[PDB]
C-alpha cells in the first residue's frame, strides 16, 4: 500500500504479442531483398486490423462469460460461447469475401508499384483465405480466458508464434516458396494453435463452459453484451492499423518501396521498446483504481507519477541501446547482399525513430490512470488522436513541405508522439486537480 505496489504488481507474468508473427515474417523475408521485405510490410496494417476486430471480439466474449460464470449461470455461459463462435464464422467469412477482391486496389491506392505489390498480393491472398483461422484463435482464446483457463490459452499462442519462427526459414528458403512461404508458415502455425484451442474447448474434461448447441438460444442481449466490451477495445488497435496504412503511403512518396522496407523494419523494432513498460501500465490501472475506490487522491497521484519516473528510466535504457547498437539490430534485416541497399537508411531510422519513447511514459501512464478511475473513454480518445491525427499528420507535413525525405517520416512520428504525449499528460494533470478539489 505505497509506491512499492507498482513494482510488486508490474511483474509481466507472460503476455500476448501476436505481432511476433509479423516481426518473424519480416526478419526471414528481408534476406530475399527489400522488395520482399516491403511486400510483407504493406500487409502488416491489414493483418493487424484483422487481429483488432478478432481480438476485440474475444475480449467481449471473456467479459460476458466471466460475469455469467460468476453469476452462477451455466446455460448462459454456454450460450455466450456458442454466440461468439458464430460471430467468428460470420467475421472470418466476411473478411475473405470483402478483402480478396479489394486487396489489389488497396495496395495500389497508396502508390505502391513494382514487384512489391505482386509479392504483397501473393502474401495477402493466402492469409486472407485463412482469415477464419485467425479469428477463431482470438475468439477461442477469449472463451478460455473467460472460464479461467487463461493459462492454457497462453501456451497455444506462444506455441504458434514460436513455431512460425522455426517454420519461416524452412518454407521460404528450404522448400523454395519465397515470400508466399512466410504466409504458409503463419497459416500452418495458427492451425496448430487452433488445434490446441479446440482440444481444450471440446475434448478436455472438467471445463466450466460446455460448448453444446442444446443451450444455444439466440438472444439479442448477448450480442450487445459482447460488442459493448469488444468494440471499444478493438477500436484502439484498429486506429493503429489505419495509421500504419497511411504511414506506409507517406513512406512510399518519401523513399519508394525501400522506404517502406526501412519503415516497417524500424517500426517493428521500435514497438518492442514499449514492452518493458507495459507491465507498469497495467499495474498503474490496478493501483490508481484501488486508490480511487478508497477515494484517496494523494495516493492516486503518487502512484501514477512514480510509474512515469520508473518507465522513463527504463525507456532511456531502451533508446540508448537502440541508438548505440543500431548496426547490430539492423543486421536482422540486412544480413544478405540483396538487402545492403537499405542498410544505411535502416540504421539512420533506428537512431531517430525510437526517440519518442522517452516521452511515451508521460502519455501511456496517464491513459492507464484514466482507465483506473473509470474514465477509459479519455484513454481511447488519446490513442486515436495520437496515431491518426498526430503521427500521420506530422509525417505528412515533413514529407510534402520539407526536403528531409525519409528522415522527415521519422521526425514526424517522433514529434507527433511527443505532442500527443504532452497534451495527454496535461489532460491527466487537469483531471487530477479536478479530483483533488472534490473534497466538499
Amino acid at each position: 500500500k505505497k509506491a512499492i505496489v507498482r513494482l510488486s504488481i508490474p511483474m509481466m507474468i507472460g503476455m500476448s504479442v501476436q505481432t511476433l508473427y509479423n516481426l518473424a515474417d519480416g526478419i526471414w523475408v528481408s534476406g530475399l531483398g527489400p522488395e520482399s521485405l516491403a511486400a510483407v510490410g504493406l500487409f502488416f496494417p491489414v493483418f493487424m486490423g484483422i487481429i483488432a476486430l478478432a481480438a476485440g471480439l474475444g475480449v467481449g466474449t471473456s467479459s460476458a462469460i466471466a460475469r455469467r460464470i460468476g453469476a452462477r449461470d451455466k446455460e448462459g455461459a454456454d450460450n455466450v460461447a456458442v454466440h461468439s463462435l458464430i460471430l467468428s464464422l460470420i467475421l472470418g467469412v466476411t473478411i475473405t469475401i470483402t478483402m480478396l477482391p479489394a486487396i489489389d486496389s488497396l495496395f495500389r491506392s497508396m502508390g505502391a508499384k513494382g514487384e512489391a505489390v505482386e509479392l504483397a498480393i501473393e502474401y495477402a491472398r493466402v492469409l486472407l483465405a485463412g482469415a477464419f483461422i485467425i479469428v477463431f484463435n482470438n475468439v477461442g482464446n477469449g472463451i478460455l480466458r473467460g472460464e479461467g483457463d487463461a493459462n492454457r490459452a497462453m501456451l497455444a499462442m506462444v506455441l504458434g508464434s514460436g513455431l512460425n519462427i522455426v517454420l519461416d526459414p524452412i518454407f521460404i528458403y528450404t522448400l523454395g516458396f519465397g515470400v508466399v512461404g512466410a504466409a504458409y508458415a503463419t497459416l500452418l502455425s495458427m492451425v496448430v494453435t487452433s488445434l490446441f484451442i479446440a482440444y481444450w474447448l471440446f475434448v478436455k474434461r472438467d471445463t466450466y463452459v460446455d460448448i453444446t448447441l442444446r443451450d444455444f438460444s439466440p438472444s439479442r442481449e448477448i450480442l450487445k453484451d459482447i460488442l459493448r466490451v469488444g468494440l471499444p477495445s478493438s477500436l484502439s488497435q484498429l486506429s493503429m492499423s489505419i495509421a500504419m496504412f497511411f504511414l506506409n503511403s507517406v513512406a512510399i512518396t518519401a523513399g519508394g518501396e525501400n522506404g517502406v522496407a526501412v519503415f516497417t523494419s524500424a517500426w517493428r523494432i521500435t514497438m518492442l521498446g514499449i514492452v518493458p513498460i507495459l507491465g507498469m501500465a497495467a499495474a498503474t490501472t490496478s493501483v490508481t483504481g484501488a486508490a480511487y475506490g478508497e477515494r484517496n487522491v494523494e495516493k492516486l497521484e503518487t502512484a501514477y507519477l512514480y510509474a512515469i519516473k520508473i518507465a522513463f528510466m527504463i525507456e532511456l535504457a531502451v533508446v540508448a541501446f537502440i541508438m548505440l547498437f543500431a548496426p547490430q539490430v539492423a543486421y536482422l534485416f540486412t544480413y544478405s547482399e540483396s538487402a545492403q541497399v537499405i542498410k544505411g537508411d535502416l540504421i539512420s531510422a533506428l537512431r531517430t525513430l525510437p526517440v519518442f519513447l522517452v516521452l511515451t511514459p508521460f502519455g501511456m501512464m496517464t491513459s492507464a490512470m484514466f482507465q483506473g478511475i473509470g474514465e477509459g473513454e479519455k484513454s481511447l480518445i488519446l490513442t486515436i488522436f495520437r496515431t491518426l491525427v498526430m503521427q500521420v499528420g506530422f509525417a505528412y507535413i515533413f514529407v510534402h513541405y520539407t526536403t528531409l525525405g525519409l528522415r522527415g517520416v521519422w521526425i514526424g512520428i517522433v514529434i507527433g508522439n511527443m505532442v500527443a504525449a504532452i497534451v495527454g499528460f496535461l489532460w491527466g494533470r487537469m483531471r487530477i486537480s479536478a479530483l483533488k478539489k472534490t473534497s466538499a
